[PDB]
């Protein structure tokens, strides 16, 4: 498995664009890794077209996807024709991020990957559906485990992506639901005086039956 | 950390309802153990607040919530009167789920919930945003995990609950952001002849340059 402090680590691998250096290949850049469980497969066909739909969106925000499973390189370029014919693009081996071969499973044991009642024909349980949110500075800043049977909300990792980018940025934080552009709660432990010097949009606290002064909202900074 | 397929460690905690054992608790009935950082908390008191909300929602799917903190179940009750307020009820030291206390962090080093850079005044490290979806046999589900800046989406752990029961009724498998009532995928193992009768209402075929015929959908069963 991995923790919330954690670091990717610089780990060689094979993939779709030849074999990398993980943090050589993010450097000073955001970065998403999820894996799939198995290539030429109908929810997974989704899932990555409609990353390749999203990865325009990922690069002017300075994220960059990756994929991975247990199948080679050899289907990956070749699944990659079926993935373009979903997104009705032109039919090529090229996707707009890679797709690591993970043959022997080894980055899955590594970073808990793996599915239960899931497996290949050879005996062999496969990838699952995770998602592994990287920072510039190689730490784990979010992470999800979903199943080989449950499909993933795409437009929930970009959601979270601005906001990872939103509350680095500023001393906010964001609340549930949040919807890009919506209100930020202030961080609670920020006083009135440096709070209206830094949101100068204003900051507008409730009132709740303890008197703490803590639920105070403001517009996006 | 935790694993796919790992039964829920059966711990006691005194909570807002007493002092309770895990499965005890679930019994047969799947469960969410969600933690939050700290109470008095502007965007735990939204996610709380949403919870509670939704409570129905989920035990009419047979879901029971409960929560966790590093706080004490004084501060609970005196923070589950500021979030019923929040959602504008009786500010009752009442909620819809147990709310688990963990000050002495036996359930966070265990369950891997540490948040890194977030911690109480006294420089110890608080609990994360963490949710751990747990199947009626005690084993894990799913899981997310996400920092104390960004605020969980809960109608997508909504979502996921739905497909987690769709997909474990009828063999298929839900796409990319599907929403209930959507088509569904029909999984890979199931034959052409099996496929009509286990899905009298239509399955359609997506024909794709590999030329295998993976990328069917379906009706919701």
């Amino acid at each position: 498995g991995l923790l919330l402090g954690d670091v990717a680590p610089n780990f060689e691998a094979n993939t779709t664009v030849g074999r990398i250096r993980f943090h050589d290949f993010l450097g000073d850049s955001w970065g998403i890794l999820f894996s799939h469980p198995r290539d030429f497969t109908p929810v997974c066909t989704t899932e990555l077209g409609r990353a390749a739909k999203l990865a325009p969106e990922f690069a002017k925000r300075n994220v960059k996807l990756i994929a991975l499973s247990i199948d080679s390189v050899e289907d990956h370029l070749a699944w990659s024709k079926d993935i373009n014919a979903y997104n009705c693009e032109e039919p090529t081996e090229k996707l707009p991020f890679p797709i690591i071969d993970d043959r022997n499973r080894e980055l899955a044991i590594l970073l808990g990957m793996l599915d239960p009642a899931e497996k290949d024909e050879k005996g062999m349980p496969v990838t699952a559906r995770v998602v592994f949110v990287f920072g510039p500075d190689k730490k784990l800043k979010l992470s999800i485990l979903y199943p080989a049977t449950t499909g993933r909300n795409f437009d929930e990792i970009l959601r979270v992506v601005i906001s990872l980018q939103l509350t680095a940025e500023k001393r906010v934080a964001t609340p549930v639901d949040w919807k890009d552009g919506d209100s930020v709660m202030v961080l609670p432990t920020i006083p009135e005086e440096e709070a209206k010097k830094l949101f100068p949009k204003g900051v507008f606290t409730k009132e709740l039956p303890s008197g703490k002064k803590y639920l105070r909202y403001t517009p996006q900074p």
